DNA sequence: CTTCATCGCTCAGTGC
DNA sequence: GCACTGAGCGATGAAG
């Protein structure tokens, strides 16, 4: 028939969904890396620097 | 002949619903890596004889 | 005249 | 009895 026309938009559709989904999880990743080292910072600099209105000078993001 | 219209819907949501998810944590990611950046800055600023990339690696991105 | 990326319809399972 | 979703199949819209 057109066997191989299918093997190969198969093959695609497959591509491009992993693709998506993956960078969706990465975007999660990021995400975690993030606030982790965004909680260690703040609270490093609210240490160092505790006359500074941080929380709100650089308000949390959700 | 029903079946087939209410999952074409559901199909459509799931799509969406999809989308929907990977612009949001595409979009925490960003707020979050410059809330970083504002971070690192102003300790550098604040606490400029500090080494904060040893103390608080950096990950790429 | 390819070659590829998305995405919409459908079907078959998969968890309410 | 049902909503959701992984996946195949054709469009469709580029890119060369």
């Amino acid at each position: 028939m057109l066997e191989i026309k299918r093997y190969k938009n198969r093959v695609a559709s497959r591509k491009s969904r992993a693709k998506f989904k993956q960078l969706l999880q990465h975007y999660r990743e990021v995400a975690a890396a993030k606030s982790s080292e965004n909680d260690r910072l703040r609270l490093l600099l609210k240490q160092m620097c505790p006359s500074l209105d941080v929380d709100s000078i650089i308000p949390r993001t959700p």
